């Protein structure tokens, strides 16, 4: 309970200083590995176990006449390291201050860097620790690695959210209308909000499904009266919805009825507002005009149609270059329905999409089964117990503890299975994927990895020079990416969010097993390069040793910033 | 260095720490465990290590508005813990962690305002000991932190920490300019002894089994010595403060006796400082050493060279006669006995004499017990240069594998029923007292299977009142008498000491690191044994059921005692 406060807020501020040191000390020349001139305020036993060192000294020099003292187990050029001591600060004598004390004076301190204050990132930080609380505290009976046993448990058990961000877990709901039964992580289940709505004015993007069937895959159709439809939406999607004037004339008007949450029973995934049901053909992804982590995340009319476009072309790549795509598996996106009514606005016409716009996803587990499919940020992530949890997932698959030679056997056989479909892809076919570990799916037998599965067509686009040459200006626009932009997304989710945090996990007690495994990523590269059909010049440069593009989550919220270059690991 | 240094602060700490415990906050009340209700100062890395709460809160309220904070690994009767945090201290104010002279003198100021008595020359024994634990550590720091458990000497000389419950284990003061390195058993220090040729008529010497010409033989080659002269030996040190005396430097003038200078036998000195080591030779050498290293002055006192022959003969009766009777005991033996004074000497002088120049000869039970399965016991259960109990890594060598919480209670019953047995054998059968604690103590191991626990010092061994004083000729001197003779009651308070306190609460705390659940189960085992030895007596024990029905043991103090103008205090029972 204290315990749980205390998890939390160990977590968060892991978090911040991953942003720290990724986005400003790495790049900008700040961090040394040494130890302070003079140790007066920090305890022996931060540092000093007994018989040696507990790791490196890390020291952060900050434009304020600021210090930042910590111990970390590593060096790492992309700031992937296990912090192994409190933080301690310097104006003077050293310091170990409170949680929000420290969160304060570290985010003045990037405030100056940046140029820009945030009025609102403070009580983000504050708000995301305090709900990690709660989660901790509620799920810190079960087994530890119980996430990694399921599927679903795996969506729902990403408790400390994205590991390099300083508030993973802000949500801001509405006036009241709940928290925890809307959490992933609280178990949360609900009856998806209904509504009945005239034909005139639905849109449905289809393939391979009849758009019958697409509405069939949302919602049981028979409760339609003749001329209408059933639409389904998220229960607080449903109220905010229901708030307008624009839906209230309407349903005074009986143009559309309220159906109340009549809907299939589904449980929310990691993405909040991408639902899950257990032996259906389909999650269920709607629009939630609600700001999750900062931003509010909707359907767009052309983002709906996105979709459509870009399942097309995977179904149409598999059928004729299967060979090409480096043994790629991906969940289909096959469906895609909106409202909007007959004879509408240009404007109320997009907001009506927006809020209404939904989309199926194929619901892999039928095809992979549920209790081999882990979300590859569970996977790597911590349990209740702060230990990375895939240490003793491989234990009980295994038979016994690990040796090196195991670790980096399974390591090799997960890399090879995310960068081969990826890069396969985007030197290939011009197609950009956004592998960040929470768009992948680890598929495994009895532990063996078999499959990384890739989803999310939102995240997807397509080269100028190449991926479009396979419709609305506007669609276009939000699907088209430079070659360069590309390879940035590319890089930063290949090797800085995801495997980068795959090694982290796997290498812990072990810390150098971590240039062996970036070896032999850097080896794996090589081997895939010259079983690519066109030229890569961006993968010689990266091969050759070159600066890797990394996406910002604190700058971003501090500048008028995007990317960073970090050094690369070999 | 740096990393040696911290060692050593760490483990003068603990220590320190271990007496304040024992010695007021236990027995006067001052303990609880239980969180502060206020933890600003502390952070949370010393209580919280990312999922659970690093054992249990350890907190004492010192009466000068000064408060404690530690974390400890179990709750123990006897003030037997691992602990767990640094040290922080508070007044009226935040909590706080001094380095480690201010932590020293804060805790030295508060123990002596209990006592009412300042002692500043104890503090500078605290640094002054401290200092020498960091070379220890440093010069020492390289070797496999375990071998200091492989050899017989390589256990004399690898206490690095001392008297592990001592606020000054390794502090000895010779005279500011003799040094500290050369005499230094944990620098592996060797030295020729040094000798004086001395003429016959003024020798006193002791025998039992031996000849006279056999027990100098013991300490020295007498061919230097010219007719009806010997050569004794003596630490050189011990000579730099004989030769002090006016006494000493008339006979030097007159030719009387002659300095020979260090041309004896190189020998090593053990952990007792003034008793050395010949590797392959029948005898170790225990010589007076006019220096006080530690609690106490190191002179074989005039009387206790001549009790030293009388409990030889005494432990030889009994050995050979009394078998049954012994519990299996095994001791090493003291046969000769030398000293020297002027035969027209007066009492007072020859008395004198006779202390500087004390020699007694101990066997070397390496010949009858191999050096490389011969341990004493302070080393034993002792911390590495690591700060890790050294015993851990010794039995999983000799085990093959990790030990499984079964086999650590087995060899601890193997080993306290052969500490135990001997011990109250002799004081209920025989009213010999023993002074049993760690240093007293040696153990013969087979792999690693405990074999014979070796008992061994005669200076401190004492006979009761009642019963022990029998055993002596009523035609002695007074003197040796008196000291020799001990109340039933001084006899019980001192083997419950060192039985329990200094030894088995040692021997637990060792091998149950990291597994407190053990101790109680081991505790457990202990007050089984002391049922059982009970109904093998052939006397009554009416000491031994007070114990057993869990009545408070009797505790020795090295803090409070150097406080005072209060040597002893009562600790509450284990079981
Ligand atoms: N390692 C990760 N990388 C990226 N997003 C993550 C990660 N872990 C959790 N997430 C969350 O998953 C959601 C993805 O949102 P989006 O990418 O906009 O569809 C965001 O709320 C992220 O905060
Ligand atoms: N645990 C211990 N108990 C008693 N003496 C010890 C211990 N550890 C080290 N020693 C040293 O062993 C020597 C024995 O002294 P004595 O009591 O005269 O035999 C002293 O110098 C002590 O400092």
């Amino acid at each position: 309970d204290v315990l749980s406060r205390m998890i939390s807020e160990k977590a968060a501020l892991h978090g911040l200083l991953n942003c720290l040191i990724k986005e400003f000390a790495i790049p900008e020349g700040y961090l040394r590995y040494e130890w302070p001139d003079e140790m007066k305020g920090i305890p022996p036993g931060a540092y000093f176990d007994g018989a040696d060192w507990k790791g490196i000294p890390m020291m952060i020099g900050l434009p304020d006449q600021l210090q930042l003292f910590v111990m970390v187990d590593r060096r790492d050029t992309f700031g992937s390291q296990h912090y192994l001591s409190d933080v301690y600060l310097r104006q003077g004598d050293w310091q170990c201050p409170d949680f929000e004390p420290l969160v304060a004076r570290l985010l003045a301190a990037c405030e100056h860097i940046a140029g820009r204050k945030n009025p609102e990132l403070y009580e983000q930080i504050l708000q995301s620790q305090r709900l990690v609380s709660a989660i901790v505290s509620h799920n810190g009976r079960q087994r530890a690695d119980a996430p990694l046993q399921h599927y679903l448990q795996s969506e729902q058990g990403l408790w400390f959210g994205h590991p390099s961000h300083p508030a993973p877990k802000a949500r801001l709901w509405p006036a009241h209308l709940g928290q925890e039964q809307w959490a992933p992580e609280f178990q949360a289940r609900a009856a998806l909000h209904q509504f009945e709505v005239p034909v005139d004015g639905l849109h449905i993007g289809a393939n391979g499904l009849t758009p019958q069937q697409v509405l069939d895959g949302f919602a049981d159709q028979q409760p339609a009266s003749p001329g209408h439809a059933i639409i389904c939406m998220h229960p607080v999607q449903a109220q905010l919805f229901m708030q307008d004037a624009r839906v209230q004339q309407l349903l005074r008007d009986n143009v559309i009825r309220d159906l109340g949450q009549s809907g299939r029973v589904a449980s929310p995934t990691a993405s909040i507002r991408t639902w899950f049901i257990d032996d259906h053909d389909y999650f269920i992804k709607g629009s939630l005009n609600v700001r999750i982590t900062n931003c509010v995340r909707k359907n767009a009319w052309y983002e709906l149609e996105s979709t459509v476009l870009i399942d097309r072309l995977f179904r149409q790549l598999l059928d004729q270059h299967a060979d090409t795509l480096g043994g790629l598996v991906a969940a289909a996106e096959p469906g895609v329905v909106s409202w909007s009514p007959a004879a509408a606005g240009e404007l109320d016409s997009h907001w009506f999409r927006e809020q209404t716009g939904g989309i199926l996803r194929e619901n892999f587990c039928r095809r992979t089964g549920a209790e081999r499919s882990i979300m590859a940020g569970t996977l790597f992530a911590r349990g209740v117990d702060l230990q990375p949890m895939i240490q003793t997932f491989l234990r009980t698959h295994y038979g016994e503890a690990l040796d090196d030679n195991a670790l980096l056997y399974w390591f090799d056989d997960y890399q090879t299975r995310l960068l081969r479909p990826v890069l396969s892809l985007f030197f290939n076919h011009g197609v950009v994927m956004e592998p960040h570990l929470q768009n992948s799916v680890l598929v495994h037998q009895q532990g063996r990895p078999q499959q990384v599965l890739l989803r999310d067509f939102e995240g997807v686009k397509l080269t100028d020079d190449l991926g479009i040459r396979y419709i609305h200006p506007r669609v276009r626009q939000s699907l088209l990416y430079s070659r360069e932009q590309g390879w940035n997304r590319i890089m930063y989710c290949l090797f800085i969010n995801h495997l980068s945090e795959t090694i982290l996990a796997l290498s812990q007690g072990r810390p150098q097993l971590a240039p062996l495994m970036w070896r032999r990523v850097q080896q794996q590269l090589r081997a895939i390069q010259g079983e690519l059909k066109q030229p890569s010049p961006e993968l010689d440069a990266l091969i050759a040793g070159h600066p890797v593009a990394c996406k910002t989550n604190l700058k971003v919220r501090l500048a008028a910033a995007s990317y960073v270059r970090l050094p690369s690991p070999w």
